RNA sequence: GGCUGUCGUCAGCUCGUGUUGUGAAAUGUUGGGUUAAGUCCCGCAACGAGCGCAACCCUUAUCCUUUGUUGCCAGCGGUCC
């Protein structure tokens, strides 16, 4: 990754003065047009550090979640994770899928089962009614839990896209002590992160240019 | 003990795990619509489940098939009708 590259999408970007979180006034180097600029060349030591520390363990074998919720950013989030051999939300955080995994871990049999009778002839029998809930059922646990069905057991880091909407999941993994790596804007919290990269997170360039630079990191440690 | 009346055939009453609070407790069960209904859809630090609501039960209203006595008489023969 690269300083050029960087400014072409948007990171130099932040947000506006009078929604500023003051516990990272490091990480912003001026102000203009009443918006505050991100000190880039603290970026990218940051990123560069976190893409070795991430594949790194990739090398130790830890498997990772990635962690997107917006409305313009879920596609980006997906297919990054997806041509990665890793796993993804992309909707509403189930609150406590980690910290209560014993009563969320059967929603995935439950999908299973469903699949299974969905792609196994079974929805033509039934009296032509109950279809319509049984299909709602797989839309629903498609769309909230259908990308760690083949999780098998806690992950061993978290990569989160907006650090102030996705805080749920931060405490969730601060609970357990796991690496949490995320992506701040300049009105966010940093203190549930050990692993801070600044920069923009609104903009689909910067965010797909992360995940681009993740994924492919991740590709580099697999293939040691 | 067993059995019964009533609020009231009113739509309510709880639990496991997680989270919040020093604590009694809270959330879930709140919010926008909608229904006879905690009925259903959407959003949501909650995710699921149980007793209730509804369905399964009896009878009535339409048609179909089988059997015709002690029940019936449309088409034929006789009549003490
Ligand atoms: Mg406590
Ligand atoms: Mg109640
Ligand atoms: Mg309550
Ligand atoms: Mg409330
Ligand atoms: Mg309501
Ligand atoms: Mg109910
Ligand atoms: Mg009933």
């Amino acid at each position: 990754v690269s300083m050029r590259d960087m400014l072409k999408a948007g990171v130099h970007f932040g947000h506006q003065t009078r929604y500023w979180n003051p516990k990272m006034k490091p990480f912003i180097f001026g102000a203009r047009n009443k918006v505050h600029i991100i000190n880039l060349e603290k970026t990218v030591p940051m990123f560069n550090e976190a893409l070795a520390e991430l594949n790194k363990i990739a090398s130790r074998k830890g498997k990772i979640l990635f962690v997107g919720t917006k409305r313009a950013a879920s596609e980006a989030v997906k297919d990054a994770a997806l041509s990665c051999d890793q796993f993804f939300v992309n909707h509403r955080w189930l609150g406590g899928m980690l910290t209560n995994w014993k009563t969320v871990r059967q929603s995935i049999k439950r999908l299973k089962d469903l699949e299974t009778q969905s792609q196994d002839g079974t929805f033509e029998k039934l009296t032509k009614k109950e279809a319509l809930m049984r299909t709602r059922e797989l839309e629903k646990l498609e769309n909230s839990l259908g990308g760690i069905k083949d999780m098998g057991g806690l992950p061993d880091a978290l990569f989160v896209i907006d650090a102030d909407h996705e805080h749920i999941a931060i405490k969730e993994a601060n609970n357990l002590g796991i690496p949490v790596f995320a992506i701040v804007d300049t009105n966010s919290d940093p203190d549930g992160v050990d692993f801070v990269i600044p920069g923009n997170d609104d903009a689909i360039r910067a965010v797909t240019l992360y995940l681009g630079a993740v994924a492919a990191t991740v590709r580099e440690g697999r293939s040691q």
